């Protein structure tokens, strides 16, 4: 049993509260090293004479190299100390504690979770768990007011190939006019990219955080969108760029004019003025040389209050949350305080961050509710699209990601297939609608919150930016209504089956050879097994029947298949077919 591979910590994603009285504990070890893993615990002040409590940690999954065991400690005192009992294949057992590994339970020591504060229990908005987000790029969704259109706008047509600097006249009024379409599809929330005032084409360099860009609409119209959206049960999530401002931002406008005499000089990172935004820069900007985007000194108490006041203003308009662009570059303190402000104004307000790497340090409960699950996509692209990887490998990747953050976060990660920065998933599938659909089937049933990129529902395709930003197809006869209907039904199943939104995930079956994958979602007595045949050939397989839900199963897409035959289930799947097996509870 390789002791150097066993890992655990009384913090982070390995030991964290799910309530003021319940503590989840996680443990990692070499694949096939531990057969059974038990946990003995008791209050931190219990007498040495007292018998310890027992918790059996079932294997929650396994990846490319590690096994993951998960336990649930009951702590009525709100304090807890514990040790692990690990048993190997050959029957050898060993105790694992803070002190180390030993056959002696005392020499092993004991891990400690000092105390559990109700305020430190990771809590996220209930609606975000069963929501279905829809990403809207205002400029290209629906142009409901042609008098909004900027000079040089191009005609709105199907056979259109966008350019980096093209314009189509998309606005907020169109979003309103098209709400019925969205409600029908079943979207629960709408995500808008930056829509604040900006002289640029992308609006990432904000000019006035307190005003809507004339091109998309105005304050009154927004208010109306909010109401019409809310009235139809749809939340509005706005995109905010607080890491940097645009070259037009009033405060930068002042320093570029008043130099060191400006009372706003400490609001940016300026080396030596006289601020020279000519072509070289004497101030720190966004990526490298991007004068149009001066970084803001969020650490400065004066700046924080401004951004904080900005958040305050928009929350008065009824927005339901924020997506924080380039968040990993803002001090944690700011974020901890931002959370407080926001949750205090609206506890159901959602906070989503943009980090393209391990977002662990921002996912413990005091900063963000979740982030864009970039791992999810990278994994789906390679499995369903290109086929660079197989099901057994796939299973490992999905697991690897899941164990990264606390479950409260995992259930909230935004699972996208594409965005304005990638090509349409249809293109990745080489136009194969067969593959694409199976990917959506997965997306709508896996652990996390589905994020639909505007237009994917009607079968739109295109290469990466800007070919990924083609004007929405509003022609009934030019839309793939087959897919539209397909999306509607998957989304519908998601809202009625608790397992798909509030249940957990466990690997059910994965064949490297058949490239067939299956997983199971369980909440209380409900069980829904998903089978995926990622092959263009008809195949049949025998899956074990998890010891909990019954001998009868129903495919929510087609019809019954009660194959409970002595612990097995015989399933014949058509090429690229997927099944949603519900145990009926
Ligand atoms: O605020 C800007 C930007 O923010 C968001 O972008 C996020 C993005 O969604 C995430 O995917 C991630 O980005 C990482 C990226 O995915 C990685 O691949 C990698 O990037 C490498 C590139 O792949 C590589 O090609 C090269 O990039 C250089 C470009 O080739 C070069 O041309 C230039 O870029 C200029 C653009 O070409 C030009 O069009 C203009 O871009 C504007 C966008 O069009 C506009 O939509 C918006 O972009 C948002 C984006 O939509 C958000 O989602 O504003 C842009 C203006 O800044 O101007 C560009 C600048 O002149 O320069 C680049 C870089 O030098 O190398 C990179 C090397 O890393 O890493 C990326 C970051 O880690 O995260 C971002 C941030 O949250």
């Amino acid at each position: 049993m390789l002791l150097e591979a066993i890992f655990h910590e009384a913090k982070g994603s390995y030991a964290y509260p799910i309530s003021e009285t319940q503590l989840r504990v996680r443990l990692r070890a070499k694949k096939g090293d531990v057969v059974r893993c038990e946990v003995l615990y008791a209050d931190r002040y219990a007498s040495p004479e007292e018998e310890l409590a027992h918790a059996l940690a079932g294997k929650a999954g396994s990846d490319e190299r590690f096994d993951y065991f998960e336990a649930l400690l009951e702590c009525s005192t709100k304090r807890v100390k514990y040790v692990f009992l690990l048993t190997g294949p050959q029957g050898e057992a060993v105790y694992f504690g803070e002190t180390g590994f030993s056959a002696e339970r005392s020499k092993a020591g004991v891990f400690q979770y000092a105390y559990i504060h109700r305020s430190e229990v990771f809590t996220t908005p209930e609606w975000a768990k069963e929501a279905v987000i829809y990403q809207i790029f205002p400029e290209r969704f629906a142009n409901g007011d042609p008098s909004n259109d900027p000079p040089g706008t191009e005609q709105w047509a199907k056979d259109a190939r966008p350019r980096h600097d093209s314009f189509y006249g998309g606005d907020l009024k169109g979003v309103i006019d098209r709400l019925p379409y969205l409600e029908e599809l079943g979207v629960t929330a709408l995500y808008f990219t930056p829509i604040f005032a900006s002289p640029s084409h992308h609006k990432y360099d904000t000019a006035d955080y307190l005003a809507i860009d004339p091109q998309f609409g105005d304050l009154p119209t927004f208010r109306r969108l909010v109401d019409e959206a809310h009235r139809r049960g749809i939340k509005i999530i706005l995109d905010a760029v607080f890491n940097h401002a645009g070259d037009q931002f009033f405060a930068f406008r002042d320093v570029l004019q008043k130099g060191e005499q400006s009372r706003y000089k400490d609001w940016f990172f300026i080396e030596d003025f006289p601020v020279s935004k000519t072509s070289r820069t004497n101030y720190e900007t966004f990526a490298v040389q991007v004068p149009a985007m001066p970084k803001l000194r969020t650490e400065n108490p004066e700046v924080k209050e401004y951004l904080f006041d900005v958040a305050r203003f928009w929350m008065e308009q009824g927005i339901d949350g924020w997506r924080l662009n380039v968040a990993n570059e803002v001090d944690h303190a700011f974020w901890r305080e931002f959370r407080r402000l926001v949750k205090s104004l609206n506890p159901d307000a959602l906070i989503v961050g943009e980090i393209w790497h391990d977002a662990s340090g921002w996912l413990m409960g005091d900063q963000f509710d979740s982030v864009m699950n970039y791992l999810f996509r990278e994994s789906v692209i390679r499995f369903f699209a290109t086929g660079e990887i197989h099901a057994e490998r796939f299973d490992a990747e999905l697991t690897r990601a899941r164990m990264l953050y606390p479950e409260q976060a995992a259930q909230g990660l935004w699972n996208l297939l594409d965005s304005h920065d990638t090509e349409r998933f249809l293109t990745s599938c080489g136009g194969n609608e067969a593959k694409f659909r199976l990917a959506v089937l997965f997306q709508m049933t896996y652990l996390g919150t589905p994020l639909i990129y505007y237009g994917d529902e009607i079968g739109m395709a295109g290469a990466t930016d800007p070919d990924c930003r083609r004007p929405m197809i509003w022609e009934e006869k030019e839309q793939n209504r087959g897919l539209f209907e397909f999306y509607k039904e998957l989304i519908r199943l998601r809202h009625r089956l608790a397992s798909l939104t509030r249940g957990n995930v466990r690997s059910w079956h994965a064949d490297k050879q058949a490239n067939l994958y299956a997983f199971v979602r369980t909440v209380q007595d409900q069980h829904v097994g998903v089978v995926l045949n990622n092959r263009g050939e008809k195949q049949t397989v025998l899956l074990q029947v998890p010891e909990s839900g019954g001998k009868t199963w129903l495919d929510c897409l087609t019809g019954e298949e009660v194959h409970g035959k002595q612990g097995q289930l015989k399933l014949t799947l058509r090429p690229y077919q997927g099944m949603i097996l519900w145990n009926g509870r």
